[PDB]
């Protein structure tokens, strides 16, 4: 099965997943000199106010923050987007380091871990549909750097001893994930993929200008997850990002200059 090691990390993936090797895969480096502003770029809506979470899962890959979506409750509209989606879940994606951990970079720096928050597009009805439409997803990313504590990130950190091994899930309401958003919405955007397989090519990336911060406390306890199951041999959830991509025939695009 595939995964983050030497054996079955992000080089292997071809093999099950021709894909890898696609025209849009994500993350990509973005080149802040050669993105273009694009002044048509609409800000973005962030509707997060009726939010409803409901778990915290570990599925060997990373740790996932599910919600509703069975309404439009907590959506993304706006932006570079057609139409109105919903926010299914969230994850992360760090290192076993402070100076890696992201998956897109920045001018090829990396940043400690990123946050994808995943929203579909609800013209397809459901997640499953829309993974198959070149629009079918939004995720917006937001990079972590280390330093001083993100509040709205300690719920999460706290429940993580619950859920330290793979298929361990926790009951988690009532989170709010705009505790997890920078000031600015400045963002980047362009066309890509899933950074996990399958590998879709159905994803709008919606990567956020400014970073968030979190504690080296708070990171320290990502790092104490495991890829494992209960009772496998441990080894430590680090490391679990997919490195940049070729950019093929896309444009990044700015909303700002
Ligand atoms: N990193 S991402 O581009 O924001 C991303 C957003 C939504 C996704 O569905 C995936 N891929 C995925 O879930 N693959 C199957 C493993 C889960 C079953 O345990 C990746
Ligand atoms: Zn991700």
């Amino acid at each position: 099965h595939w995964g983050y090691g030497k054996h079955n990390g992000p080089e292997h993936w071809h093999k099950d997943f021709p894909i890898a090797k696609g025209e849009r895969q994500s993350p990509v480096d973005i080149d802040t000199h050669t993105a273009k502003y694009d002044p048509s770029l609409k800000p973005l809506s962030v509707s997060y106010d009726q939010a409803t979470s409901l778990r915290i899962l570990n599925n060997g890959h990373a740790f996932n923050v599910e919600f509703d979506d069975s309404q439009d409750k907590a959506v993304l509209k706006g932006g570079p987007l057609d139409g109105t989606y919903r926010l299914i879940q969230f994850h992360f994606h760090w290192g076993s380091l402070d100076g890696q951990g992201s998956e897109h970079t920045v001018d090829k720096k990396k940043y400690a871990a990123e946050l994808h928050l995943v929203h579909w597009n609800t013209k397809y009805g459901d997640f499953g549909k829309a993974v198959q439409q070149p629009d079918g997803l939004a995720v917006l990313g937001i990079f972590l750097k280390v330093g001083s504590a993100k509040p709205g990130l300690q719920k999460v950190v706290d429940v993580l001893d619950s859920i330290k091994t793979k298929g361990k899930s926790a009951d988690f309401t009532n989170f709010d994930p705009r505790g997890l958003l920078p000031e600015s919405l400045d963002y980047w955007t362009y066309p890509g993929s899933l950074t996990t397989p399958p590998l879709l090519e159905c994803v709008t990336w919606i990567v956020l200008k400014e970073p968030i911060s979190v504690s080296s406390e708070q990171v320290l306890k990502f790092r104490k997850l495991n890829f494992n199951g209960e009772g496998e041999p441990e080894e430590l959830m680090v490391d679990n990002w997919r490195p940049a991509q070729p950019l093929k025939n896309r444009q990044i695009k700015a909303s700002f200059k």
